[PDB]
RNA sequence: GGAAAUUAGGUGCGCUUGGCGUUUUAGAGCUAGAAAUAGCAAGUUAAAAUAAGGCUAGUCCGUUAUCAACUUGAAAAAGUG
DNA sequence: CAATCTCAGCCAAGCGCACCTAATTTCC
DNA sequence: TGAGATTG
């Protein structure tokens, strides 16, 4: 007889086996190997520990990088074939020229000048074309026939950076405002504005924010107000989205984008609730924004020359020379001893560092400001860089903003004037447009033939794919519904069919009706209150749902039962406020078509519902508009117009199939008709499937993974579900040192950024418009700081008060939680609030008080409308408007507080119950041989703190297997006790309940002062009621606790993995005589190109063989660790004894190769451990068992802030010589297993010099002494303010004659090997 | 313990894209001096690589998951205190 | 040799589906 | 936190 108690975290798994009198077993288990040992005595209580599981992500990013550039690559390749013929004439050997542009003079098979293979003329060449850009403009606008390796140059520049996809359509730059405005004044003829004088292009195209350009815009239009309507209107054509709400008194907020795709539609939302004479306003407003749309990348002229992209980049270099002179002569006249450091260093950050260096642009400006600033005449130059547009290069971080289109217009230039005298230019025209323009779909994926477990695209014919046949070789259509089919879900009712498209006309009629059906009425008269008819629903649909998008309960009341039933009061049960559901499709539609009969008619049923699984399954528009015309000659063809730019995304739960497809036999209805109408009893979704008098129970009955398949599907992090499967195989080998018997019980508990900040802080306060940030900016690490992250959440405001917050007394405000955390355990941003102080709160009791919410109520709505507060935080905080904390809604959260509700720890309880338990009784149910008992972790918490069993994480790794003991008592005494509870706890009035679950735990305490203020008194000997069994006796049972937390021999396990991922560190040195530096490609010898350093062991190897010394290269007899690298891993494996010949071994007794992978566990003298850290490196090994007084001494004194605290107290200042007790214990610890004396000594002398401190700081900074000790790789630590750095051990030697140590997952089974007798 | 709807926030898997960076080479450095050096001039750009590579040869695949030892089995697996 | 210093690929866009938690209505 | 280089 014995249980199991488990504690899962995400790189840990603690496991301790216990008795019925809670005591951990211990037995002798056999030693194998080579060794004296041949047993050894454990006891059977541990903790596998392990790496971080990581998610698939970073893998995913390394693949699609790997297609990107395969794909860049042949972009380029299709235009040198398209080339290769005629470009054979001028120069056969360009191409060749360009593919070893990398190889040094000596490795080049042609002349090392790329362009013309010559001296002179490459000269001349860079003369006249200092940048591509040069070049590229000169392509476009001169008429003159050019050399076609300049051409070639210039297309693959603009093929190979191509800029982005993110604008559709078509684009053509084009150098208005004044018809904008003449535009306004004549809708608004009483109004006028008059723009003349006003530089339009100078004041938007600025490079400030476009706030400030809205104000400099507003300032030259007296009478003009920023927040008016053409001061809205502005932000329209730069590109922002302003609210209209109050330019038209508006009740609703209505915002518009032009950028947007709702754009047409949000605009016709307005202009038809404020008249479509103001048309030519937003029409005005769209013409501006053509012109001044590439502002920001096109700062040029466009009438003067047709790349004004390659213009721009010009401007950055002519202003870059003059400026460059500029600084020179400038530096050279006034601050000469610092011209060599600004532009021969390459080490400062000054210019040399900018170009030759490492110095980014933001970089070089900090370095260079203060040296404008000294000098005389840097006027115009510190104007430039505090623009960020200073001394710039060409190829810059910011060119991201660039559309494919801006390229592609010079791309088409060049081939309009050069195709006048090379005909394959003029052939090859739309081939070479369509190389840069061509985007593989992301609904086809990669174009792959049977080898890619990622692909899922079909072809229409067996033909290499090309970006000129990609519309005739790849089947778009039935890729795109492959794409959309494979991961969509299926009925669970019926299995074999698909669900709906959420936005179905046929399933929002179901959610409609579902909803509407339950709904009750009683009027004065009525005896009770009844259900609605099928001629009332039906009536309440056609008149409230069909006619308006959402229907609230005061239509129903006013507009149904009141016009149609004439009844001047009602009640409504059913339905709070408005219904949920609603017919969203049909009144798109109906905007649409502008035909209320054709969908009211039930013959176009299967029509609506095609077109709306066409605009839920597709995105692309063009194929939309394929799938749709079909239905062509039934709408006009402006009604296709719009249909085809009705998009639809997202998946219902249920089928066509079932809702509306499978009738009841008898009946012969449906699930929706039954839903219309259903006599009297009105029985919704869930009824009519589960009713025995009606056949859909029985026909969805009859239409109805390994362990590792099953756990890699579980929802979670992959991280915490490593800790599972390690679980299970824990669990397995548990079973088997109990001789195969099974456990009574298993209790199981499972454990519970600055860049997303800075985004929801930006976002939020553009969304209010205020200037915060303008006048506290901010880094996005300063945000980590929680009370400084809930300063710019609430706008700089008290969340309690209505008035502003000092951002410098932030150290005197309160950080108060909006639910008492008495009651919920949620210490998160969505639980808390910065207020000035706590108690303008309200009471402690409950949610703030309502006088809060009456005051705060708006303001928390704007934040809420900004994101800056969630909807679950909104609703607390208002709380108080609906009766605050109910006394049901206090024993919840406390009943929360003990019973697990995380759907992935009951998948771990089904996991193991399932194992466990496989028999079946006499009526075919399970039997439940082994209990499994989820706890959370307040429950051990408390334990532990309630009756002195204190938890230091950083003494060692013993609380994990610790925690997992205390878990199987505290479960196990738990349903001994209250069996009743095994509902609550085994897988497989509100007051009464509040009061119930609080003193659940009360039968460990003898005596108890419970909240009422009285004491309770319990015998030593608990005992259930029922039964005569003892459960706990409160003398024995805590002594045998006590002797199981401070049992020194623990079976920790540092899991031993094979090290996978990237072959080395990504970084490419420059070229060095090492031998350590990879090379970047087969023949790129890093002496000559650099290449990679550090590469990563997979494992290492023992290698017992001979090796050639000196010149005679005399044989000698060696034993050496060998790191296998991961790049070298297959190889080897392939061939292990060719591998280690090539290397340099001979000789190599193969039956004695020991395969080494990191942690490889090692003992050598006096007990003294060490793991593997690579081939050449050691890790420590050791845990410090430190004696349980000391454990609970350093607890309690390092946390010195009931008044029973004074008895604590006490009791540390009687042991305060454990301090040097504890330091000896360290000391000799470190002297026999650790071997740093130089760190020691500085550990002892550090701690001699604040014997002075006061004894709570020491017993602080001593559980970072523990740092030294900790088992694993060595880190540093500071001791007060003295910084002790790490010692690692970077010799792998020694263990070449330690004894090798082989654990299984519970470290019960050991091999041990004498590596010593090997040699 | 479940189901649908509503509202909001998270997580996972997969696909298609943009911009940098880095590396080697190309962009004639000049003058004085035997040289060491010194005084100047110059700098913004490009090519190519971006896991070595692989066979299945695709505009595909190559960094996740999973892994003590021993025995029998190539392998899969099973077994051993 | 040791003690000590030094270094580590990054930023961004769009799209699809499937889960999870947490409050609400109605049900099994 | 392994490992390359520099300093002692
Ligand atoms: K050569
Ligand atoms: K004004
Ligand atoms: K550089
Ligand atoms: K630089
Ligand atoms: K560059
Ligand atoms: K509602
Ligand atoms: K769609
Ligand atoms: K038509
Ligand atoms: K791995
Ligand atoms: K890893
Ligand atoms: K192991
Ligand atoms: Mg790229
Ligand atoms: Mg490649
Ligand atoms: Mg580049």
């Amino acid at each position: 007889k014995y249980s199991i108690g488990l504690a899962i975290g995400t790189n840990s798994v603690g496991w301790a086996v216990i008795t019925d009198e809670y005591k951990v077993p211990s037995k002798k288990f056999k030693v194998l190997g080579n060794t004296d040992r041949h047993s050894i005595k454990k006891n059977l209580i541990g903790a596998l520990l392990f790496d971080s599981g990581e998610t698939a992500e970073a893998t995913r990013l390394k693949r699609t990088a790997r297609r990107r550039y395969t794909r860049r690559k042949n972009r380029i390749l299709y235009l040198q074939e398209i080339f290769s013929n005629e470009m054979a004439k001028v120069d056969d050997s360009f191409f060749h020229r360009l593919e070893e542009s990398f190889l040094v003079e000596e490795d080049k098979k042609h002349e090392r000048h790329p362009i013309f293979g010559n001296i002179v003329d490459e000269v001349a060449y860079h003369e006249k074309y200092p940048t591509i850009y040069h070049l590229r403009k000169k392509l476009v606008d001169s008429t003159d026939k050019a050399d076609l390796r300049l051409i070639y140059l210039a297309l693959a520049h603009m093929i190979k950076f191509r800029g982005h996809f993110l604008i559709e359509g078509d684009l053509n730059p084009d150098n208005l405002f004044i018809q904008l405005v003449q535009t306004y004044n004549q809708l608004f003829e009483e109004n006028p504005i008059n723009a003349s004088g006003v530089d339009a292009k100078a004041i938007l195209s600025a490079r400030l924010s476009k706030s400030r350009r809205l104000e400099n815009l507003i300032a030259q239009l007296p009478g003009e107000k920023k927040n008016g309507l053409f001061g809205n209107l502005i932000a329209l054509s730069l590109g922002l989205t302003p609210n209209f709400k109050s330019n038209f008194d508006l009740a609703e907020d209505a915002k518009l984008q032009l950028s947007k795709d709702t754009y047409d539609d949000d605009l016709d939302n307005l202009l038809a609730q404020i008249g479509d004479q103001y048309a030519d306003l937003f029409l005005a407003a769209k013409n501006l924004s053509d012109a001044i749309l590439l502002s920001d990348i096109l700062r040029v002229n466009t009438e003067i020359t047709k790349a004004p992209l390659s213009a721009s980049m010009i401007k950055r270099y002519d202003e870059h020379h003059q400026d460059l002179t500029l600084l020179k002569a400038l530096v050279r006249q006034q601050l000469p001893e610092k011209y060599k450091e600004i532009f021969f260093d390459q080490s400062k950050n000054g210019y040399a560092g900018y170009i030759d260096g490492g110095a980014s642009q933001e970089e070089f400006y900090k370095f260079i400001k203060p040296i404008l600033e000294k000098m005389d005449g840097t006027e115009e130059l510190l104007v430039k860089l505090n623009r960020e547009d200073l001394l710039r290069k060409q190829r810059t971080f910011d060119n991201g903003s660039i559309p494919h289109q801006i390229h592609l217009g010079e791309l088409h230039a060049i081939l309009r004037r050069q195709e006048d005298f090379y005909p394959f230019l003029k052939d090859n025209r739309e081939k070479i447009e369509k190389i840069l323009t061509f985007r593989i779909p992301y609904y086809v994926g990669p174009l792959a033939r049977g080898n890619s477990r990622f692909a899922w695209m079909t072809r229409k014919s067996e033909e290499t794919i090309t970006p000129w046949n990609f519309e005739e070789v790849v089947d778009k259509g039935a890729s795109a519904q492959s794409f959309i089919e494979r991961m969509t879900n299926f009925d669970k009712n019926l299995p074999n069919e698909k669900v709906l498209p959420k936005h179905s006309l046929l399933y929002e009629y179901f959610t409609v009706y579902n909803e509407l059906t339950k709904v009750k009425y009683v009027t004065e008269g009525m005896r009770k209150p009844a259900f609605l008819s099928g001629e009332q629903k039906k009536a309440i649909v056609d008149l409230l749902f069909k006619t308006n998008r959402k229907v609230t309960v005061k239509q129903l009341k006013e507009d149904y039962f009141k016009k149609i039933e004439e009844f001047d009061s009602v009640e409504i049960s059913g339905v709070e406020d408005r219904f949920n559901a609603s017919l969203g499709t049909y009144h798109d539609l109906l905007k649409i078509i502008k035909d209320k009969d054709f969908l009211d008619n039930e013959e176009n049923e299967d029509i609506l519902e095609d077109i709306v699984l066409t605009l839920t399954l597709f995105e692309d528009r063009e194929m939309i508009e394929e799938r749709l015309k079909t239905y062509a000659h039934l709408f006009d063809d402006k009604v296709m117009k719009q249909l085809k730019r009705r998009r639809y995304t997202g998946w219902g739960r249920l089928s066509r199939k079932l809702i509306n497809g499978i009738r009841d036999k008898q009946s012969g209805k449906t699930i929706l008709d039954f839903l219309k109408s259903d006599g009297f009893a009105n029985r919704n979704f869930m009824q009519l499937i589960h009713d025995d008098s009606l056949t859909f129970k029985e026909d969805i009955q009859k239409a109805q993974d390994s362990l590792h398949e099953h756990i890699a599907n579980l929802a979670g992090s992959p991280a915490i579900k490593k800790g599972i499967l390690q679980t299970v195989k824990v669990v397995d080998e548990l079973v088997k040192v109990m001789g195969r018997h099974k456990p009574e019980n298993i209790v199981i508990e499972m454990a519970r950024n600055s860049r997303e900040r800075m985004k929801r802080i930006e976002e939020g306060i553009k969304e209010l418009g205020s200037q915060i940030l303008k006048e506290h900016p901010v880094e996005n690490t300063q945000l980590q700081n929680e009370k400084l992250y809930l300063y710019y959440l609430q706008n700089g405001r008290d969340m309690y008060v209505d008035q502003e917050l000092d951002i410098n007394r932030l150290s005197d405000y309160d950080v108060d939680a909006i639910v008492p955390q008495s009651f919920l355990k949620d210490d998160s941003i969505d639980n808390k609030v910065l207020t000035r102080s706590d108690k303008n709160r309200g009471k402690s009791d409950n949610v703030p008080s309502e006088e809060v919410v009456k005051k705060m109520k708006n303001y928390w709505r704007q934040l809420l409308n900004a994101k800056l507060i969630t909807q679950r935080k909104f609703d607390n905080l208002t709380k108080a408007e609906r009766g605050g904390l109910s006394e049901l809604d206090k024993a919840g959260f406390i009943k929360r507080q003990l019973v697990e509700t995380r759907q992935i720890t009951k998948h771990v309880a089904q996991i193991l119950d399932s194992r466990m338990n496989t028999k079946y009784d006499e009526n075919d149910k399970l039997i439940r041989e082994v209990k499994v008992i989820t706890l959370k972790s307040k429950l051990v918490s408390d334990f532990r703190k309630d009756f002195q069993f204190y938890k230091v994480r950083e003494i060692n790794n013993y609380h994990h297997a610790h925690d997992a003991y205390l878990n199987a008592v505290v479960g196990t005494a738990l349903i001994k006790k209250y069996p009743k509870l095994e509902s609550e706890f085994v897988y497989g009035k509100a007051t009464a309940k509040y009061f119930f679950y609080s003193n659940i735990m009360n039968f460990f305490k003898t005596e108890i002062t419970l909240a009422n203020g009285e004491i309770r008194k319990r015998p030593l000997i608990e005992t259930n009621g029922e039964t005569g069994e003892i459960v706990w006796d409160k003398g024995r049972d805590f002594a045998t606790v006590r002797k199981v937390l401070s049992m020194p021999q623990v079976n920790i396990v540092k899991k031993t993995e094979v090290q996978t991922g990237g072959f080395s560190k990504e970084s490419i040195l420059p070229k060095r005589n090492s031998d350590k530096l990879i090379a970047r490609k087969k023949d790129w010898d890093p002496k000559k190109y650099g290449g990679f350093e550090s590469p990563t062991v997979a494992y290492s190897v023992l290698v017992v063989a001979k090796v050639e010394k000196g010149k005679s290269k005399k044989l000698k007899s060696v034993k050496e660790l060998l790191g296998i690298t991961i790049m070298e891993r297959s190889s080897f494996e392939k061939n292990p004894i060719d591998f280690l010949e090539a290397k340099g071994y001979k000789e190599v007794k193969k039956d004695l190769i020991i395969k080494l992978p990191k942690y490889s566990l090692f003992e050598l003298e006096n007990g003294r451990k060490r793991m593997l850290a690579s081939a050449g490196e050691l890790q420590k090994g050791n845990e410090l068992a430190l004696p349980s007084k000391y454990v609970n001494f350093l607890y309690l004194a390092s946390h010195y802030e009931p008044e029973d605290n004074e008895q604590k107290q006490l009791f540390v200042e009687q042991h305060k010589h454990y301090l040097d007790e504890i330091i000896e214990q360290i000391s000799e610890f470190s002297k026999r297993v650790i071997l740093a004396d130089a760190n020691l000594d500085k550990v002892l002398s550090a701690y001699n010099k604040h014997r002075d401190k006061p004894i709570r700081e020491q017993a602080e900074n001593i559980i970072h002494l523990f740092t030294l000790t900790n088992l694993g790789a060595p880190a540093a630590f500071k001791y007060f303010d003295t910084t002790i750095d790490r010692k690692q051990y970077r010799s792998t030697k020694e263990v070449l004659d330690a004894t090798l140590i082989h654990q299984s997952i519970t470290g019960l089974y050991e091999t041990r090997i004498d590596l010593s007798q090997l040699g």
